[PDB]
DNA sequence: CGGCATACG
DNA sequence: CGTA
DNA sequence: GCCG
């Protein structure tokens, strides 16, 4: 019926069990604010099946055979379908543990571990942080002071604007170097939190030492608000009518060789390239990162030219970005 | 039961 | 530890 | 939490 592994199947941004899938999302994100791994991967599955579903789910019987379901989640799925909520989510929604580690995660430089010690001090708001700034770092005094402007969407709208600023100080940088939206406007979305580049030059080996001379002229610029190699996480100026917001974008540099790759790996969704990764190692018995695809056996490194190279040789069927919404 | 993706800053 |  |  339903393949077990997310690469193995189209998802589409847009579904039939959006209600279902963000209540198992919401257990799936508590789980990882306890340290669960394992249970936040399940229940994420769990919710990207029923995206990868063409129709909605009516009835518990629908959940018999697919993967991933088992006594809890589908006891999630029944108590909606039958109520229109599930107590065990809603008592997480209005927890104070759930709401505080949310709103400490969603600071740029703040990850579970940050936040659940803050909790565990007794911290739980914005405010609390603000109060005693000694204990953040910079990364975390951007992000701090930034949060308001990183809690709104960026727009579809806005990318292209700024992906010209990038190509220009790109090109300033090395003539010939290009600029690639990757991420979850790659996969058709209309807005996301951030906005992702992958940058290459098709000439191998002319791309070292690029991403200093991209950044250094964006910052003489006076784009970057914050700014910390061949990885780029920074907060961007983004101007806005009559004024400007801070907008996250992150910059990635690879060689021509491993494009595929970091297009794949860099274009997400998060689960997809996880189920990806996971498929390639205990099903093909091949090592997958967003530098290449390693036979661990003949330690050799397959070549690939395209990001259908890669489906290829994983046996896979090839998924545009936009069905890799997992 | 073991496993749960895999890097870089 | 943070980030993707 | 679930799969194999
Ligand atoms: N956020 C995140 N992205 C990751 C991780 N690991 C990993 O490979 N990625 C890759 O990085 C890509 C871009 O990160 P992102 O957080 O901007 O993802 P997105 O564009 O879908 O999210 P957004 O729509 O909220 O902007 C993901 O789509 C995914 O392929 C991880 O732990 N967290
Ligand atoms: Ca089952
Ligand atoms: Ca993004
Ligand atoms: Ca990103
Ligand atoms: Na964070």
């Amino acid at each position: 019926w339903m393949p077990a592994y997310a690469c193995q199947r189209p998802t589409p941004l847009t579904h039939h069990n959006t209600g279902l899938s963000e209540a198992l999302e919401i257990l799936a994100e508590a789980a990882g604010f306890e340290g669960s791994e394992g249970r936040l991967l399940t229940f994420c599955r769990a919710a990207s099946v029923l995206k990868a579903l063409p129709s909605p789910v009516t009835t518990l019987s629908q959940l018999q055979g697919l993967p991933h379901f088992g006594e809890h989640s589908s006891r999630v799925v029944q108590e909606l379908l039958e109520h229109g909520v599930c107590e065990e989510v809603e008592r997480v929604r209005r927890s104070e543990r759930y709401q505080t580690m949310k709103l400490f995660t969603q600071i740029f430089g703040v990850g579970v571990k940050t936040a659940d010690r803050w909790y565990r001090e007794g911290l739980r708001t914005l405010d609390d942080l603000r109060e005693q700034p000694q204990k953040l770092t910079q990364q975390q005094k951007a992000g701090l002071q930034h949060h308001q402007d990183l809690s709104t969407p960026v727009l579809r709208s806005d990318v292209d604007a700024l992906q010209q600023v990038v190509e220009e100080a790109v090109g300033q940088a090395l003539p010939g170097a290009t600029v690639t939206l990757t991420g979850g406007f790659r996969r058709g979305k209309l807005q996301g939190h951030d906005v992702d580049f992958l940058i290459t030059h098709p000439k191998e080996g002319q791309e070292a030492g690029l991403l200093p001379r991209v950044m250094c002229r964006l910052q003489d610029q006076g784009l970057i608000l914050y700014h910390q190699f061949e990885r780029s996480f920074c907060i961007f100026r983004l101007p806005q009518p009559g004024s400007w917001k801070a907008v996250r974008v992150d910059l990635v540099v690879a060689p021509v060789s491993q494009f595929p790759f970091a297009l794949l790996g860099w274009t997400g969704s998060k689960l997809f390239q996880r189920e990806l990764r996971r498929f390639s190692r205990k099903e093909k018995g091949l090592w997958l990162n967003s530098h290449g695809l390693f036979d661990p056996e003949q330690k050799t490194f397959f070549q690939a030219a395209s990001e259908e190279d890669i489906f290829r040789h994983l046996g896979l069927e090839y998924l545009p970005p936009e069905q890799r919404n997992a």
